[PDB]
């Protein structure tokens, strides 16, 4: 094959280069900033360096020689050649499943932060001792066999059928290189995405109090006039009238609660949802017997509803399952002062200067809440609301750059996971499923193959700066 020579030249060429240069400007972004030192960072320095700085460099150039058994440089580069990939890639990969777990921890049990620098430094070299552990029984024991017209080396032992030793060792560390680990990382992000992404989340473009006119108090004074009320503290409550998951009926306890009490010709109550017929009907009842209470039915308009927000003092949000909040959110983006349960995505976004916090399903602290947030309205709640505008909309930022981050390492997992499939079923076949030679593609294959999995080296480098912004500035910074 003639024409096909310098063709597979440069494609080994631009792995190489842009590999190694790639992963050393890595190592060196998140050494020279000043904070980038996290510990997932630290274990995409030692990733960066097995990867790349050290496979692509060993790997490549040898393979090169074992295309026509040429081996310019035999030596002891066989052993070490044989040896090293397989400390390399697990050392990586393990670096990786290092970084899914920190961020499985992050997200799911953020109140253990486990690793310390001393201990991900002690993580690292621990990896490393293991990867060369696994590689060295392969590794130390290749041997050269000389013949008259080439010399070259391989590892094996008969002592009983070749099947029998060489099929446990392989599979051995293709599993354990491979199968297992993303196994594992699947899992931990696969949940860690559950988490991220269960929510679509808010426009916060839409629910701005920008577009809605006047004061505040004058769309308040505006919409209890349209109910045909004075004006007072104005409650509202939002969602599907249920037993089980919100928790209309703790409101409708407490507003019973309240009725027996004077404080509550200052309250202005509006109920909204649909569901269990029996709430629609105790939520009415308490309508007509008092008339400081409000309920609606009907479904409403979108913009109705941020008109509401961005009317009322307090928003009552009881639920005993919620675990998003995005209530919490729209009502806070347009200045309504949460009163929430305190569960799920609730007690995540509200703070002790934002809302008013409660346990769920009682109805004994949810009445002394509003009272509470009665003998507040005395006051300027103006701050209060700046407050929980603030909040609403640092949450949101924090979430997502929390998914673009988690984002970024399942791409780079997903690059390993795709490169180096082809790499090991290549290498399985010839074992239940004796080789065929039939073809005329044989070499061509082996080379197109290899070129693939050792091609995933030089993929994270770019990745990082495509999806991450403080890569591609640390790019900026230099080249
Ligand atoms: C695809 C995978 O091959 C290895 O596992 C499957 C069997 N491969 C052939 C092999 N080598 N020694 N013993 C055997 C099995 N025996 C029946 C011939 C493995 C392998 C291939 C090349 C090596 F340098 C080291 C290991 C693999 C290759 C490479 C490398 F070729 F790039 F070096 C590296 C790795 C690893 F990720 F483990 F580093 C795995």
């Amino acid at each position: 094959p003639a024409w096909q020579i310098v063709l597979w030249a440069a494609a080994y060429t631009v792995i190489v280069v842009t590999s190694v240069v790639g992963n050393v400007v890595v190592m060196w972004i998140i050494l020279a900033h000043k904070r980038m030192r996290t510990v997932t960072n630290y274990f995409l320095v030692n990733l960066a360096f097995a990867e790349a700085s050290m496979a692509a460099f060993n790997t490549v150039v040898n393979f090169t020689y074992a295309v026509h058994n040429e081996w310019y440089y035999g030596l002891f580069y066989c052993k070490f050649h044989n040896f090293f990939p397989i400390a390399a890639v697990f050392a990586s990969i393990y670096s990786m499943t290092a970084v899914a777990f920190d961020r499985y921890m992050a997200i799911i049990h953020p109140l253990q932060p486990r690793l310390s620098a001393t201990a991900t430094k002690v993580v690292i070299c621990v990896i490393w001792v293991l990867a060369l552990l696994l590689a060295f029984p392969q590794g130390y024991y290749s041997t050269t066999e000389t013949m008259p017209s080439r010399v070259v080396c391989m590892i094996e032992w008969p002592e009983h059928p070749n099947k029998i030793y060489e099929k446990v060792y392989h599979i051995c560390v293709t599993v354990l290189i491979y199968f297992l680990p993303l196994l594992v990382i699947g899992y931990a992000y696969t949940v860690v995405g559950i988490t991220l992404w269960a929510s679509e989340g808010i426009d916060c473009s839409f629910w701005n109090e920008s577009y809605l006119t006047g004061s505040r108090d004058e769309r308040k004074k505006s919409l209890l006039s349209k109910f045909g009320m004075d004006e007072g503290v104005t409650f509202m409550f939002i969602g599907r009238f249920d037993r089980g998951q919100k928790g209309v009926d703790v409101l409708l306890k407490a507003i019973e609660i309240l009725s027996s009490k004077k404080e509550f010709q200052e309250m202005r109550f509006i109920i909204i949802g649909k569901g269990d017929p029996e709430l629609e009907g105790w939520a009415r009842s308490l309508e007509e017997k008092h008339g400081n209470v409000k309920v609606i039915t009907e479904m409403l308009s979108r913009e109705f509803v941020r008109e509401l927000y961005g009317s009322v003092d307090f928003v009552i949000i009881p639920s005993y399952f919620e675990p998003f909040g995005l209530v919490a959110l729209e009502a806070m983006c347009l200045g309504a002062i949460p009163i929430a349960s305190a569960v799920g995505g609730l007690r995540d976004i509200i703070t002790n200067e934002t809302g008013i916090l409660v346990k769920a399903g009682d109805p004994g602290e949810l009445a002394n809440a509003i009272l509470k947030a009665l003998e507040l309205s005395r006051s300027d709640l103006s701050k209060f609301r700046e407050n929980c505008k603030k909040r609403a909309m640092s949450f949101s930022e924090q979430v997502s750059a929390k998914r673009k981050v988690v984002k970024m390492m399942i791409v780079v997992v997903c690059t390993f996971a795709i490169c180096w499939l082809p790499f090991h079923i290549f290498f399985l076949l010839p074992y239940i499923n004796p080789d065929l030679y039939l073809k005329k593609f044989i070499q061509q294959v082996y080379l197109a193959i290899m070129w693939l999995a050792m091609s995933s080296t030089m993929y994270n480098p770019i990745i990082y700066c495509c999806l991450n912004d403080r890569f591609r500035l640390g790019f900026k910074h230099a080249f």
